């Protein structure tokens, strides 16, 4: 299978928002758990994102689509975002977000 993450690059600016879009492709099973991971520009440590507030996730299992809008972008938010589809992860290749 694979996850189809989009866009592969977003240089947004501060105050703006970002919607990353994932879809579970060519997979015989449906969509179950989902998950997002920042890698803060600075470190190699990939860290789970905890959905709430500025980050708002929308899941359409059925179309195997899921999505994260990050509202009110800060400079602190620049980094590489990956989504995860679980039933074994399988992960999109990420969005290199660059802010301000």
């Amino acid at each position: 299978a694979w996850v189809d993450q989009t866009p592969r690059t977003a240089t947004k600016e501060t105050g703006e928002s970002l919607t990353i879009n994932c879809v579970l492709r060519d997979a015989s099973y449906g969509l179950e758990s989902t998950g997002w991971y920042r890698t803060k520009l600075g470190s190699t440590n990939e860290q789970t994102i905890s959905i709430g507030g500025r980050y708002v996730e929308t899941v359409n299992k059925g179309s195997k689509s899921f999505s994260l809008r990050i509202r009110d972008l800060r400079v602190e938010d620049s980094g590489t975002y990956k989504c995860g589809a679980f039933r074994l992860s399988e992960k999109g290749a990420g969005t290199v977000l660059t802010v301000k």
